């Protein structure tokens, strides 16, 4: 009998396809989340897992499902996953590298460009049928000339300056680990402090990781040194920007818009949470720019994310090794 | 008529006779890359490729070899090639499985050991005609009691661990997941951070797993923390290393030597790749040691390689789905 591999959220059929040759596929033929319990009943007897974000692979989870050899996460970041319960299992966690990024930070520029030019409304007054030309309004940012801070200079951040190292703009960064000199040339950045930084810049983007150092790093006394009227942009993580402070800073004209791919409330992991986005952020269609976290959702890099899952998933029940394994059991 | 498969690269004998069997094989006679122009010229009437790390499939070669019914790669990774190009031409794309863990973690240790005891120079001293004895000269470091780290504890790490673990060394390590206890306890490995693993390490060795591979790992800022006199091995992957940060601290005595199998030329996906060596790392006899990508250069393991991927070709040829497969045309 073939081994069976649950797969949590849709894929592309190709991937259904590659996987049948040496598994039976459950998938999931709807674009929801299943809720947990109905996850762990069709993996109760499964072999092999393809997980995604909205999994959450614990002790209790591995406990339900004694049969599985390995997890195939279509992700690069495995907070969600308790490696060493997997491990303890006898269970492979693999994970993919590098595919997010390039999708994140294009998906950042247009957000950046979106919120500063004011093209939502721009878009809703020419659904509005009212359109006669040009008109005095949504007079807008430009780039050219401004001032632009990256927070984390990273592989999302890198990514970022050098697609708008061709925009005229005035680039800064910080990060404890500077770039070299060829880099800083080739995109013509300078590295400062996170108080220069904030101090200097008419559009903010932080791209760190979330960790305890990060938490909230955008809060009330960060918005406090920004330059009134700055910008906002943030694809990074959902708990990196206290968004009780924004929505202050945007009311108090600190701000004048904020854009975000991410959210507090899809941080499940704190127990401080809320479970929607603040109502004074979506009212608020003037001043704000938002996206469903589609920073890779681009559907050549989803397709690629989920085959690399797969083949870790192939790999691991042909008694292999798999290529992106981060444990071993 | 037999189908045809047009081979990129050299193969050892028996395996343009396995493939003989069932097909007419057209083989790369010379130890040379061709040109594109003539893989092309070759493979326009082929039904199936060998193809090997030098070569790059895109759509416009795609449209140029339409009898082309699969492309077995002898390659354990596909960044060379558009996948789903392949794909949407009805083309099977294969590849093989890891098998280069154990040949890259002797010759790893081949280069420690060539570079820290001047082995280069040495042979050159006895090729030079004037050797008359020993002499009081070519004193290199040693193993015994020096420590050494290990940057990445997967598989290859994992190899040099248990090769090291005889050599009456301080081993170290970093990775974000823990090895077994027994393992550690095995091969006398001890897990640190990296900032304590550059702090007292005499030898660093960056070995990241896929899944954590970054750019510049080892940079200015990692190599002004690491041990004066220390020496550097990267046999991991160019990007790894900050070639151009090394060349600095070789010149500021920060580092004693670099070895390296690979190469910051080497990295076709990256945008901003150099195209040569630098030219102050290749003058630099007297502190270096360089090999051409030979990590897996072992006829048993090539042999294999070459084998799994005419095997897949095989397969694919006589209306099987291939082994190897990654996608479903
Ligand atoms: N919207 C999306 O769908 C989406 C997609 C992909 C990723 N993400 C997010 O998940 C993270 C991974 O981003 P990353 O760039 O891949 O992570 P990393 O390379 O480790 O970051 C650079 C680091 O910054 C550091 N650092 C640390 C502390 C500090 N105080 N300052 C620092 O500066 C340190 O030095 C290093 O340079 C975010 O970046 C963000 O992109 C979202």
């Amino acid at each position: 009998m073939k081994p069976k591999v649950v797969l949590t959220h849709w894929v592309h059929p190709e991937i259904i396809e590659l996987l049948s040759a040496s598994a039976d596929v459950i998938p999931n033929t709807t674009r929801e989340t299943l809720p947990r319990s109905e996850v762990i009943a069709r993996a109760k007897d499964a072999d092999a897992l393809m997980a995604f974000m909205p999994d959450s692979i614990d002790s209790a989870f591995l406990e339900e499902c004694p049969k599985l050899r390995v997890i195939g996460a279509a992700l690069k970041g495995y907070d969600n996953f308790d490696v060493n319960a997997c491990t303890r299992h006898g269970v492979w966690l693999t994970i993919v590298p590098d595919l997010l990024t390039i999708p994140t930070a294009e998906l950042t520029i247009g957000l950046l460009l979106g919120l500063t030019r004011h093209m939502l409304e721009g878009d809703r007054q020419i659904r509005s049928g009212h359109f006669q030309g040009w008109r005095p309004t949504l007079y807008g940012s430009g780039l050219t000339g401004k001032t632009l801070g990256i927070i984390g200079m990273g592989a999302v951040g890198r990514a970022i300056a050098q697609r708008l190292a061709g925009f005229e703009m005035n680039l800064l960064y910080c990060d404890p680990i500077p770039l070299n000199a060829e880099q800083e040339k080739a995109w013509h950045v300078q590295r400062v402090t996170l108080d220069e930084l904030l101090e200097k810049c008419d559009y903010v983007v932080p791209m760190v990781p979330m960790a305890a150092e990060t938490l909230h790093l955008i809060d009330a006394t960060a918005l406090a040194k920004m330059k009134t009227g700055s910008y906002l942009i943030n694809a990074c993580r959902g708990s990196v920007v206290d968004e009780n402070a924004v929505i202050a800073a945007l009311a108090s004209g600190k701000l004048a818009g904020y854009a975000a791919d991410v959210f507090e409330m899809e941080e499940w992991i704190r127990a401080d949470r809320p479970q929607a986005i603040p109502k004074a952020l979506l009212d608020n269609t003037a001043q704000t720019f938002f996206t469903p976290h589609l920073g890779s959702a681009v559907k050549e890099v989803r397709l690629e994310i989920e085959r690399q899952a797969a083949m870790n998933i192939i790999q691991a029940l042909a008694g292999e090794k798999p290529m992106g394994a981060i444990n071993q059991p």
